[PDB]
Protein backbone atom coordinates (compact mmCIF):
# COMPACT_ATOMS: atom_id res chain seq x y z
CA UNK A 1 0.00 0.00 0.00
CA UNK A 2 1.35 3.50 -0.99
CA UNK A 3 0.98 6.43 1.46
CA UNK A 4 -1.11 9.42 0.29
CA UNK A 5 0.81 12.66 0.72
CA UNK A 6 -0.19 15.21 3.34
CA UNK A 7 1.00 18.77 3.24
CA UNK A 8 0.82 21.96 5.27
CA UNK A 9 2.40 25.45 5.10
CA UNK A 10 3.05 26.44 8.71
CA UNK A 11 5.06 29.56 8.18
CA UNK A 12 6.87 31.93 5.85
CA UNK A 13 10.06 33.94 6.03
CA UNK A 14 11.16 37.20 4.51
CA UNK A 15 14.49 37.22 2.68
CA UNK A 16 16.19 40.28 1.31
CA UNK A 17 18.75 41.15 -1.35
CA UNK A 18 19.81 44.48 -2.96
CA UNK A 19 16.58 46.50 -3.18
CA UNK A 20 14.64 43.25 -3.25
CA UNK A 21 12.41 41.43 -0.81
CA UNK A 22 10.62 38.21 -1.05
CA UNK A 23 8.57 35.81 0.92
CA UNK A 24 9.46 32.14 1.03
CA UNK A 25 6.76 29.71 2.24
CA UNK A 26 7.89 26.68 4.23
CA UNK A 27 5.95 23.65 3.02
CA UNK A 28 5.95 20.50 5.19
CA UNK A 29 5.48 17.45 2.97
CA UNK A 30 4.77 14.05 4.46
CA UNK A 31 4.58 10.74 2.66
CA UNK A 32 3.86 7.95 5.12
CA UNK A 33 6.65 7.47 7.56
CA UNK A 34 8.83 10.30 6.29
CA UNK A 35 8.54 14.09 5.97
CA UNK A 36 10.68 17.00 4.69
CA UNK A 37 10.51 20.73 4.00
CA UNK A 38 10.22 22.43 0.61
CA UNK A 39 10.72 26.20 0.23
CA UNK A 40 8.61 27.91 -2.39
CA UNK A 41 7.70 31.48 -3.30
CA UNK A 42 4.21 32.49 -4.45
CA UNK A 43 5.26 32.62 -8.13
CA UNK A 44 6.13 28.91 -8.01
CA UNK A 45 2.64 28.00 -6.72
CA UNK A 46 1.17 30.24 -9.44
CA UNK A 47 3.16 28.51 -12.22
CA UNK A 48 1.84 25.11 -11.01
CA UNK A 49 -1.69 26.47 -10.74
CA UNK A 50 -1.61 27.92 -14.25
CA UNK A 51 -0.51 24.55 -15.69
CA UNK A 52 -2.96 22.39 -13.82
CA UNK A 53 -5.99 24.70 -14.31
CA UNK A 54 -5.58 24.27 -18.09
CA UNK A 55 -5.16 20.50 -17.80
CA UNK A 56 -8.08 19.98 -15.37
CA UNK A 57 -10.66 22.68 -15.98
CA UNK A 58 -13.44 20.90 -14.12
CA UNK A 59 -11.58 21.11 -10.81
CA UNK A 60 -11.92 24.87 -10.47
CA UNK A 61 -8.60 25.03 -8.75
CA UNK A 62 -8.22 28.23 -6.75
CA UNK A 63 -5.16 30.16 -5.69
CA UNK A 64 -5.07 33.45 -3.75
CA UNK A 65 -4.70 36.70 -5.70
CA UNK A 66 -1.51 37.44 -7.50
CA UNK A 67 -1.83 41.25 -7.59
CA UNK A 68 -2.41 43.21 -4.47
CA UNK A 69 -3.17 46.96 -4.58
CA UNK A 70 -1.42 47.74 -1.32
CA UNK A 71 1.51 46.27 0.55
CA UNK A 72 2.42 42.76 -0.49
CA UNK A 73 4.55 42.53 2.64
CA UNK A 74 1.72 43.45 5.11
CA UNK A 75 1.71 40.53 7.59
CA UNK A 76 -2.04 40.23 7.42
CA UNK A 77 -1.87 39.91 3.65
CA UNK A 78 0.93 37.32 3.93
CA UNK A 79 -0.93 35.25 6.52
CA UNK A 80 -4.05 35.13 4.31
CA UNK A 81 -2.02 34.33 1.21
CA UNK A 82 -0.34 31.45 3.15
CA UNK A 83 -3.75 30.07 4.17
CA UNK A 84 -4.92 30.24 0.56
CA UNK A 85 -1.79 28.55 -0.77
CA UNK A 86 -2.21 25.83 1.89
CA UNK A 87 -5.80 25.27 0.72
CA UNK A 88 -4.61 25.03 -2.88
CA UNK A 89 -1.97 22.39 -2.25
CA UNK A 90 -3.95 20.34 0.22
CA UNK A 91 -6.71 20.12 -2.34
CA UNK A 92 -4.31 18.87 -5.01
CA UNK A 93 -2.81 16.06 -2.95
CA UNK A 94 -6.23 14.55 -2.43
CA UNK A 95 -6.19 13.16 -6.00
CA UNK A 96 -3.80 10.45 -7.22
CA UNK A 97 -3.88 11.71 -10.76
CA UNK A 98 -2.44 14.93 -9.40
CA UNK A 99 0.02 13.61 -6.88
CA UNK A 100 1.37 11.28 -9.55
CA UNK A 101 1.58 14.24 -11.93
CA UNK A 102 5.22 15.08 -12.67
CA UNK A 103 4.86 18.81 -12.02
CA UNK A 104 3.25 18.17 -8.60
CA UNK A 105 5.86 15.58 -7.66
CA UNK A 106 8.62 18.01 -8.51
CA UNK A 107 7.00 20.92 -6.71
CA UNK A 108 6.74 18.80 -3.54
CA UNK A 109 10.15 17.05 -4.06
CA UNK A 110 8.49 13.63 -3.83
CA UNK A 111 11.22 11.74 -5.70
CA UNK A 112 14.30 13.37 -4.19
CA UNK A 113 17.34 11.29 -3.45
CA UNK A 114 17.87 13.43 -0.34
CA UNK A 115 14.65 12.14 1.14
CA UNK A 116 15.89 8.54 1.35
Amino acid sequence: KESCPSVSIPSSDEHREKKKRFTVYKVLVSVGRSEWFVFRRYAEFDKLYNSLKKQFPAMALKIPAKRIFGDNFDPDFIKQRRAGLNEFIQNLVRYPELYNHPDVRAFLQMDSPRHQ
